């Protein structure tokens, strides 16, 4: 006993997250964090970032993000550089803190990324390399533990949000192939950073990108982005053996952006305004769905949470509850799910939470640069309120003039 | 034993603050900290802050503050934004350090706030949302544990100083209603971040805002701000069961600002110059009172500690001891109590301390911005000295010209 | 056993430094650190500092320093402000790191200071208040534990270097009275931050300021600064009961600055060029002395270590070894002793070390500001080499033009 | 048991790295880190650095570097100062983070350096002093533990990469003498920072500089830089008793820079383009070699890994595998080996890794300054990809115009 407990004592945790509880009952969303990254970066030394997803360990939640190694208001924030560049790096800082070289931990070299914590150590996945042969480097506790190479030679890419950990194994989804047609999609089961299983989904006429995956009662649910021909979001669920089912959110409250106005939906891809999209998320609650989506159907502007009690399986456009998150005239962007496990909260259920990226700059504003700040909310079964928590930076910046 | 001790070992504390000792005997105030926030922020990257209250754990004391996510000498420090904005965040740094995005921990999204440490974990309370439906989000150890929604739909607001913890439960006061007339006041008892009890005080003709609450011998004493019709400060005391008594400081040494010149007082609200006020504090010592107050009766200038041996219950304007803190020609501002518990100090009594916010900028100076720096003092039973420890920034700044 | 060891485990050390070993045999000085504070602060956000003394805990050595809450190249570094100001604060950072608001721990409000570590916790002493009634605030583990008020009402002042800890008690020297005549000098013995004993030395015709004190074989030796009428340095030694002896370094290698050229010395104050001085240090080795001193006899320029095998008791001007530290044409300044205890090094003897402050700016240069950077060396019994490790900042700065 | 385990518990490790395993089988190199130091330092406060070698403890890998105490875009980055200056300091930060005074730990005063971790504590070696009498100061756990003085009085210099630790002893190589002719070379065995053994190699007609040393199966292999008359790299291997063998890499894939075009090689120094060179590395795998080298044979541009299955012993210019690291039109520079021990990775073999310094500025660009950023890769037995990961800073900077 002494010997095993002293080893245990000697930031690595002891027990894996079980991932065996279901989502907590909730009525609304309480605001969890806001970093004011771009407002602070007007003067401070703050990274130009994209995709600030959140993921929690046993002691804290962190914001992971991609950066081009350039600071706001610096000449290198110039958007002349391709998103999939050799300078792109995945890094992480505490939630609610501005992403700075003075507070950000380096995680990986990556222009596409995922990260999660199995209760013992951080798993990070960072994809770099050329478009025709990218490699995901898989680190566990900061040590490289595996690699995954592109298998269709067409931009290997992954979640841009947290992977999902259940009972010592973490799960993620990756896409290889075009972003405007049929592609190839793989589910990976990874233990201690070592890929122990993977399956290629037989998903003809489906399209999966930038999956928001969360654990629920031992299984994993991913709600993703159909960039090909879908204005509703696709989903794939699977158990710990990668036995999977697939579909699209049936609700007529369409979840992607761009999208048509709400009307009768489909449990397959809604082709109207289906091309393009945005990373997003949803929480399945029985046959209902908590949908997070932009307010504008044409631009990435505004954000709302919508409870549709039958949205997972019924095609009508009716719902019960709308909670405002970002006002319709304010910029939003990518959004993603993250969870807080009972091991961290002491609750008996999986707490659902989500983050919203607030994009400022190009293409929609007269700057040389593009960046995002971050807000995030957690679902609670107590009183909540809608509002607008936008980015609030006054553009353009000094570097733009 | 072994298994319970290794669990304990694996920054969370083991034992709650008991809160069962009375205030230490003191004769004066020894200076504890000074951050020079605005002087440093002239060049460094330092937040524009307000309300820098102090609160201590078992290992350190921290300065909590509200910020608009803007830095000194940056264009976003422009005071064009409502105080209750969606950009306002509660954050904290070590005492005496300038509040910077590089040293400040994010706590909550809030334009009104409270925080305290029960001996195990930090409790934070941050109110955000619209004026007609604000929600206090209650986090314990950084995890959302409860919410409290506005019940009069008129700017739910709280202490702007530390809550008080006794025997595992922490206590705070909140106000809902107008700031210029009768409002509604509630006492909350919170355990592990979960509201276990609350009482609405029956306070006709009282006004409570920005309560400075401290524990004393198992009960909680709050000295607050009457913004309606009081130039002396109101007080409310209660036990751990929320049985409460109320009053106003009887001393003719009036504690609010603005206020009349010292004359015979009242144990009810002194209506002369009673409208408006400043957050402040006092320590009840038997039937005497340690009053911390501005020196000017009309502006937020100067600061002094005054020992009135009968001020709690007698209306005369006589006192025995005055210790200077900030000179009469220097800017002061909000002031608040904080305590150091026997668990932290090794003393057998509750140490009283206080912080003073030193406001620079609008409305009283020719800048585009308003901020504060921080000084703080602890009561001791040894030799002390009066002086003036002002902010010392040379205004206006570059951003103002 | 379990219960006491778990408490022990739960950064406070367990055992006090014994302080019972003598100084290690040494032949020379190996360079230990250099911070390049002013060179870095040309662009970075670095404090304007003075008196960067060093002191070591069980895990690290730290540089403590006094700052006016102003940064290099900022308008507030303007030397218009008195040294004994209400803005002066004692802070500390890791040795060899530039002193920045982003890496500096706040210690105390002080314009005169001392600090040391008894093996369990940091003791800090910071003097603030008016010239006619200054108070030293004594903190132990960051908690205020005592105060010491001025007893001659003439600028209470202390070491500006580390106090000396032996067997759980730490010792320091303080001066009250004029800096140009007979003053009053007190030795303090402090346990857990509580002054347990103090003696006023009967030192007619002596003058003690800015004492460099170190422990040696259970006793404490202080080598100080005679600002009245001495160009050699005064010393006072005492045991743990404050039974003391006094004298001046007899060597004709005069240790103060300004001073006359080396000639036959005195074991009393050498009046020639005796007025004024600089903080300095020496190590007594039997009847010999390691003297650290400026190279110029008129300015604070250059620095050398000189081994005089009979300098403690003989008045001749002969010595054996000179090791160059700072070249004669480069600026130096204050210098101080610090020690590394066997508990930290694992040696069986007290390691002697010293730091040199390198002053740049007013009065000797055409700037608006005065600051210092830091070098430091430790004595070793292995091969060493003399050189010049000057400050190396190119003055004046942008703020000066 | 209890007392020894609590002692152990009370960042120092318990067990030394054994160093008894051989190199892991690998097929390629997965990218491990990229710091974007110069791009970030365009605006942020980042050191001008050289030689950013990497070395790992039991908990993390750190980038050590030499700096002149000057920041990018600051006037003190002016290259007017000798490389071997008194301002040069060895410092370290986490891998992949920009080297800033706000995140960099001070290690030593040094213009030549080495560092490694024996599993318990950090060993650092920093050489300072004059060219005719430089002293390496050897610190262990930050405490000075030994000195090594120049023995030929001609620029004592060392690895500029990590030393190699086996079974509690760490090993390094030092050179004293000219950089364009026969010099003197010494192997040092150091335990707890104390030099326990050293041998002067009998190396007529060899030249050793800037050795990249790694442990392998109980012995140490160093691949170094022949600055005298060699365009292939020299190697020296030795056991823990300092019994050594020597040679040059036989492969016609020449590893130094400058060098001739690939042709039939030699197991002695290849005199063609042999003068000068660059710090580099190679991994011996049986009779084959993993060679890391620039792409250009005349300038420090580009970088590639080349697997030559017989390159260690055969002089042919044939190889089997080339993996691109930095493109031919991009600036590279020094390169060095580092290792990850089984104690850190949980593997059963020594993981090989390497870092590349990417030099920007003089002599090859029109700036006043010279600095480097950092990339690094680890060998893996899984899928990899070649690419170009260059520095990516747009030169010149503001300070240059
Ligand atoms: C998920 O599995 C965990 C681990 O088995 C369950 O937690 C344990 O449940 C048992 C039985 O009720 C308790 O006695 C233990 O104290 C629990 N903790 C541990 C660490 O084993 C958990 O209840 C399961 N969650 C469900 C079923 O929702
Ligand atoms: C100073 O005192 C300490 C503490 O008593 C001495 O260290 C102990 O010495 C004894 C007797 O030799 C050893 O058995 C212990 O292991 C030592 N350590 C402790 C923690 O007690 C130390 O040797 C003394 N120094 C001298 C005499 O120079
Ligand atoms: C200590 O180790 C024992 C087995 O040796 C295990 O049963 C126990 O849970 C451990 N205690 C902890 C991890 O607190
Ligand atoms: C504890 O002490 C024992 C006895 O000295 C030793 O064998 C062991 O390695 C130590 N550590 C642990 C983790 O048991
Ligand atoms: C951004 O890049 C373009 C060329 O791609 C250049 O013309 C422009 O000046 C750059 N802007 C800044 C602010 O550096
Ligand atoms: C879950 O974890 C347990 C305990 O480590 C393990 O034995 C089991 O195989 C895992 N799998 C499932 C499907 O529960
Ligand atoms: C408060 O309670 C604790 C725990 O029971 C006790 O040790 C302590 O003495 C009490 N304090 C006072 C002042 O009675
Ligand atoms: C502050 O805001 C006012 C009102 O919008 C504007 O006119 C002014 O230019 C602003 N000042 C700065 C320095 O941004
Ligand atoms: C543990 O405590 C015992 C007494 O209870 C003491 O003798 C022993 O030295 C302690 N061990 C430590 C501090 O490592
Ligand atoms: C260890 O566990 C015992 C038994 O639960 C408990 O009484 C004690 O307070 C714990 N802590 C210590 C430091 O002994
Ligand atoms: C310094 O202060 C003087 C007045 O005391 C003033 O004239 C001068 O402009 C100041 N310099 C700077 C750089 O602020
Ligand atoms: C030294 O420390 C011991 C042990 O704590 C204590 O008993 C003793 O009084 C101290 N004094 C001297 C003079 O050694
Ligand atoms: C190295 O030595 C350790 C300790 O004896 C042993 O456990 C390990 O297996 C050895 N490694 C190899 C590769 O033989
Ligand atoms: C760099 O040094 C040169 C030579 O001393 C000097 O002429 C030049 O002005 C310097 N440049 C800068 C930017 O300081
Ligand atoms: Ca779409
Ligand atoms: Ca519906
Ligand atoms: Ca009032
Ligand atoms: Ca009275
Ligand atoms: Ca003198
Ligand atoms: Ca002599
Ligand atoms: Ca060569
Ligand atoms: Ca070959």
């Amino acid at each position: 006993i002494i010997n095993d407990n002293v080893s245990t004592i000697l930031g690595t945790g002891s027990v894996t997250l079980a991932g065996n509880s279901s989502l907590c009952p909730i009525s609304g969303w309480a605001i969890y964090s806001k970093d004011n990254g771009i407002r602070i970066g007007s003067k401070g030394d703050v990274f130009v970032i994209r995709e600030p997803f959140i993921s929690c360990s046993h002691l804290e939640c962190r914001t992971f993000f991609l950066t081009q190694g350039a600071l706001l208001n610096d000449k290198h924030s110039n958007g002349t550089i391709k998103d999939r560049s050799p300078y792109r790096t995945l890094m992480s800082c505490p939630v609610g803190e501005a992403p700075s070289p003075y507070n950000s931990r380096f995680e990986s070299v990556a222009w596409s990324a995922s990260a999660c914590h199995d209760g013992i150590s951080w798993l990070t996945i960072g994809i770099s390399g050329p478009d025709n042969g990218a490699v995901a480097v898989v680190k566990y506790n900061g040590i490289i533990t595996d690699t995954i190479k592109s298998w269709r030679n067409k931009i290997l890419r992954t979640q841009e949000s947290e992977c999902a950990c259940v009972n010592g194994s973490c799960f993620t989804v990756m896409t290889d192939g075009p972003s405007d047609g049929q592609a190839s999609y793989k589910i990976f089961k990874i233990e201690k950073g070592k890929v122990v299983k993977s399956v290629e989904m037989k998903a003809p006429n489906y399209h999966y990108e930038e999956c928001s995956c969360y654990p629920d009662a031992g299984d994993i649910m991913c709600v993703c982005r159909d960039n090909w021909h879908g204005s509703n979001r696709p989903w794939v669920s699977f158990n710990q053996n990668l036995e999977y089912q697939m579909g699209y959110i049936c609700s007529g409250v369409f979840g992607d952006n761009p999208r048509p106005n709400d009307k009768t939906g489909s449990c397959g891809p809604v082709s109207s305004n289906g091309a393009n999209g945005v990373k997003g998320f949803s929480f399945k609650y029985g046959n209902g769905v908590w949908i997070g989506r932009t307010k504008s159907i044409s631009s990435r502007k505004g954000f709302e949470m919508i409870w549709d009690p039958n949205g997972w399986t019924e095609t009508d456009s009716s719902f019960s509850v709308k909670q405002d998150i970002v006002g319709i005239n304010e910029w939003s962007g990518y959004s993603g799910s993250f969870v807080q496990h009972p091991e961290m909260t002491g609750l008996d259920c999986m707490r659902p939470c989500f983050w919203v990226e607030l994009i400022r700059g190009r293409p929609e504003e007269n700057t040389i640069w593009t960046s995002g700040s971050s807000i995030s909310f957690c679902g609670v079964n107590s009183d909540t309120v809608g509002w607008s928590w936008p980015d609030g930076a006054e553009l353009p910046f000094t570097i733009d003039k």
